[PDB]
């Protein structure tokens, strides 16, 4: 149902996702190539495809994640790891909201995930501009799983407009804040987010619309089964803020569905 | 390189191996569907499949693991259940051997598996001689994974010629004993074993040779990588008594690589 180039790209970014939770040591130095335990990132693998920076418990929010020069494929990514115990982090998960005029012009957005990533920004948009420049032409491309899916939406509405285009691709990311934050990742201009969603994964329903929260459009929804293989023929597009008939179905959610995505993602063989 | 059909065997033996682990077992009363979490075991889920006899921690082994009918399929599995942290089970590997010429003659077999069998076997037994009595026209059949199906091996070794046949499936099984075992199995007619191994997996390695180990002949080899599919041609006849070429090859071992036989196994998302 998306393009084969797409389907290229989204499974790419989810195994950039998985390496930052099995990219063997966050104490690594900068240049070594990147690695992934138990196949988690093939692909990156075989492009030439190196640390710039690694961050594990930074900032007040413990972020954890990778810069990664991508000369294969002509990118810059930062990726973020989501949480090291997802269903904890999922009964823990607090849904208030806060103000967010800096990047929003009327937006309210999660507390944590604001929060957590504000912590971080200053260093962060450095470490980014610093490639941005040694690479005029590389893609930069923001990334992340369950709460990295999170953080990198954030990130990236909060980078944005800069001279170069970001683009963000999320993977079983949950709601980020309310209908204006949702609109404005809907419309923003300075890159695409695609916001990946597997089946009747529980994330990507929380915190629940019921709570003020509101997702961004559109969705790309992956309908094969858990620890089956995805095919381009296997995702769906999905307009509409707050749309169903994709992950926002009336039916029982599922947490295997959220680690499951293209491969093994938030946990590590 | 085998059959459609031994495939199909092949891979619901390795979802009965993986229901051991990821079943909704204990507190799960006689005539209960068998169904596991995260996709653990759909063929297992599509054919008619009921508990005859649940087990955990059972004797001095804390052997864990089901009895099932399948009136789908025509069996009585003794599905055996692996460790519950398998690299804490590796590191802790005794390799002590005793003797079993209650099985064959001049026989050894690691003292361990051997004893935790031992203090399950009449019961267990017992419940396979009810089962077959009013099913006599279905194929008995003990599998399992890792320390599964080691305990597999060893008591389809004990329980066979006592009127009906008993196959074994075993994934990712360690050795089981000495030389004068591996030529036993290997021949023991009145069931098949059909012992399988994943790549450069580690258990099937264990313990080594050199402690008095050697493994049964054949081994069907899985080629394909870890969360890769398996097809018909990703497998591997390998015969003879300790054969180079399969498992055995001197390479580093992997622990992923167990957890991958047709598909998740030995952990549960
Ligand atoms: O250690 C797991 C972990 C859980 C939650 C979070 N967080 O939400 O920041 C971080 C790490
Ligand atoms: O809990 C894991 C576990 C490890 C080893 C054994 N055992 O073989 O005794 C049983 C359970």
């Amino acid at each position: 149902e998306v393009s084969q180039d797409l389907f290229n790209q989204f499974n790419l970014f989810a195994q950039y996702s998985a390496a930052a939770y099995c990219g063997k040591n966050n104490d690594a130095p900068a240049g070594t190539n990147i690695t992934c335990t138990g196949n988690a990132c093939p692909e990156v693998e075989k492009a030439d495809a190196t640390f710039l920076y690694s961050f594990e418990d930074s900032g007040v929010g413990d972020v954890t994640g990778f810069l990664a020069l991508d000369n294969t494929n002509k990118l810059i990514v930062l990726s973020f790891r989501g949480s090291r115990s997802i269903e904890n982090w999922i009964g823990n998960l607090n849904f208030d909201l806060k103000e967010i005029n800096d990047i929003c012009s009327g937006c309210r957005g999660h507390d944590g995930f604001t929060s957590s990533w504000r912590s971080v920004a200053d260093t962060l948009r450095q470490k980014v501009e610093d490639a941005v420049r040694e690479h005029p032409d590389y893609r930069v491309v923001f990334t992340g799983h369950s709460l990295g899916g999170a953080l990198a939406t954030v990130a990236g509405a909060d980078l944005r407009g800069n001279g170069y285009d970001i683009d963000v691709f999320s993977y079983g990311a949950p709601r980020v804040g309310n209908r204006a934050f949702a609109e404005f990742l809907t419309v923003q201009t300075g890159g695409t987010l695609y916001r990946i969603t597997h089946t009747n994964d529980i994330v990507p329903r929380l915190p629940p619309r019921e709570f003020g929260y509101s997702h961004s459009s559109p969705e790309y929804w992956i309908k094969s089964g858990t620890l089956v293989p995805v095919t381009r023929n296997d995702i769906v597009k999905i307009e509409g803020i707050d749309a169903t008939g994709g992950n926002n179905q009336p039916n029982i959610p599922d947490i295997p569905a959220h680690l499951w995505y293209f491969g093994l993602i938030g946990t590590c063989l």
